[PDB]
């Protein structure tokens, strides 16, 4: 059988988005095919789409970071998971379609009471955040978190793991109705980087002390910014760069002074060994806590897979507050 | 009593250090004072001295961040060490001085066999070296490490502490001479600033893998060739910056597509609860190798303390392979 994907033959704008039938894949060693329900948008689509983020090697070329749907058939060497099980997964790609395999290891259950919707809205955004904020920032109680893009889907996810981890959660976003959101997910505080300057309320807010850990999607435009507000031994963790990736200036000074950690993270790159463990460490320490201090998921709009040209104009515009997700018929 | 210490009125070169007759200090609360056998010479004299690099807060505004000596008394509230004991000790500075307090904590034994003078080699590079290459830059075995300044004091405790720890030393310095003596301590290679491109050497000793770990005591100047050699996941230690602080280009973009870590350290600004534990690791995991595989501190002169002066002169030369060290009249 062939299936519905979304689809863009050159990059460019979202208007060189399609829904297109493309072939459906097979489950290979030790993989299960997910029939996807839902698929959200990342950044990382939008940017793929535009032709600057090529996916990884051995990942397909289709969009979707991530795709909560039922597991269609199992490939062999299987392995807990049976065929119509529903499941979530993060994706290196090809989740904007209605169908991907996936190593069972990278599936995770959909938790009681959310719908495969919501679900979509968790494996990128939290797995990342989870990934920023304890395996390579290492978030410990009473840490001060610095979030930029707070209201990404990945700053709404850490906004509330900071939490979950005792942290003190500070986010920057560029609205107003952006910063209410996140103090209502548990942001401490909100700084306006189009009104204000948040290295100085950063400080204000921890006193001078500064904070202990900065997850930066933006980078080289908030770099003066953000190593001043770096508090000592303040791990500062790159994982964008929506503002630009260059630097000009004494960051090695700045940061040195700080005793600074400008620690990157990328997933999407990353190995199977890295996201199992992840997703092992993720499963065990975050997943059950979207069921009981309740992780919410946080999805702003609902589109079906075919509006995904109307969706991707939607986050190109930053008007995103969370998750994009994308509903793909069955 | 008071006691002959190296000085300097006002900052400036080493035409400015003398000796001087000044206050003995007194052991405070914990604290030993130790009679100075032998400090050694480190890059931060030579610029506390020219006036970058102001001591630290509480510290004495004297040179040497070590000493080796005899636990001359002892203050209150003592934890295990004896009035006689002889000791080597890391010191936020007061170490190119006849007498200095120092935390008990701090004092380390003078491996069986080491003279004084030798033993007035260890502290600060060692300390450092180890505290770069395990607390900080975490080495496991089979790493590559590159060591800038590889016959620097610490780049020759590097060097060693990384065949230690079972990783590989690659070495960079300015000088053939330099480079014959690195691999004499245990590098894996040695590439010669002036005269090769230590990134193209690194890439090619490494089969374009990389470098897990970098230290980096030169930062800017050498800030593209060290990411461009860095390893994925690679550790980029930066703990000095002799080749300037500023950054101009796509440092972020760079170390991200590396998932790089720019990690910094500083010692000297340290509080004493990290110094003591980094000097009972020390202590319990690097120093007996001092005497059995077997650790050797690298001496390169050793000058009377009344010829500070043309010590500094020495090393503002690069002439040094490894600690030239200051013998203090007793
Ligand atoms: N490397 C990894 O492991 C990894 C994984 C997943 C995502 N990411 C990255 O994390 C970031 C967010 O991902 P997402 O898909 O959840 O994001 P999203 O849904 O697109 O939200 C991103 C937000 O970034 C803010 N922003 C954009 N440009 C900015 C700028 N120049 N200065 C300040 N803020 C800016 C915008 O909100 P406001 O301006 O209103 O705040 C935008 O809504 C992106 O950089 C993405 O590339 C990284
Ligand atoms: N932050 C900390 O925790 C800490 C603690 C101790 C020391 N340090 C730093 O570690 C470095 C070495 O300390 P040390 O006292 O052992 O050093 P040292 O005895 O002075 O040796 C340093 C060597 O650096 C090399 N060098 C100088 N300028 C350079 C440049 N522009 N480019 C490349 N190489 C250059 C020279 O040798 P060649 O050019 O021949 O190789 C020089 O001999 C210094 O940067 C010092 O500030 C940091």
């Amino acid at each position: 059988q062939s299936m519905l994907a979304v689809h863009f033959d050159k990059p460019g704008g979202p208007e060189n988005l399609y829904v297109k039938e493309v072939a459906k894949p097979s489950p290979g060693e030790g993989e299960v095919l997910l029939k996807v329900a839902a698929s959200a948008l990342n950044r990382a689509d939008l940017m793929q789409r535009q032709g600057q983020y090529d996916p990884p090697p051995g990942a397909s070329n289709i969009l979707g970071l991530e795709a909560s749907g039922h597991v269609a058939e199992l490939g062999p060497g299987c392995q807990h998971w049976k065929i119509g099980d529903t499941a979530m997964a993060l994706l290196p790609g090809g989740g904007q379609a209605q169908y991907v395999t996936v190593p069972e290891g990278l599936l995770m259950p959909i938790p009681e009471g959310l719908t495969l919707t919501q679900a979509a809205a968790i494996p990128e955004a939290w797995l990342t955040a989870f990934q920023l904020l304890h395996l390579v920032g290492n978030v410990q109680a009473g840490d001060y978190v610095l979030i930029h893009a707070g209201l990404s889907g990945v700053g709404t996810a850490a906004i509330q793991l900071t939490r979950m981890a005792g942290a003190i959660p500070l986010v920057t976003a560029g609205s107003q109705k952006k910063l209410q959101m996140a103090e209502k997910l548990g942001a401490a505080a909100g700084f306006n980087y189009k009104k204000e300057d948040f290295s100085e309320a950063t400080l204000k807010f921890t006193k001078g002390a500064g904070v202990n850990l900065i997850l930066d999607c933006i980078g080289g435009s908030y770099w003066e910014k953000n190593v001043n507000c770096l508090a000592l031994d303040g791990r500062w963790v790159l994982y964008g760069l929506m503002g630009g990736g260059d630097i000009n200036g004494p960051l090695f000074s700045k940061l040195l002074f700080k005793r600074g950690s400008l620690i990157t993270s990328l997933l999407r790159s990353r190995d199977n060994k890295y996201k199992q463990m992840l997703v092992n460490a993720f499963t065990e320490q975050i997943l059950p806590h979207f069921s009981t201090q309740r992780l919410l998921p946080v999805l702003d709009r609902i589109y079906p897979v075919t509006e995904i040209q109307e969706a991707h104009k939607y986050m190109e515009a930053n008007k995103n507050i969370g998750k994009i997700v994308l509903e793909l018929p069955q």
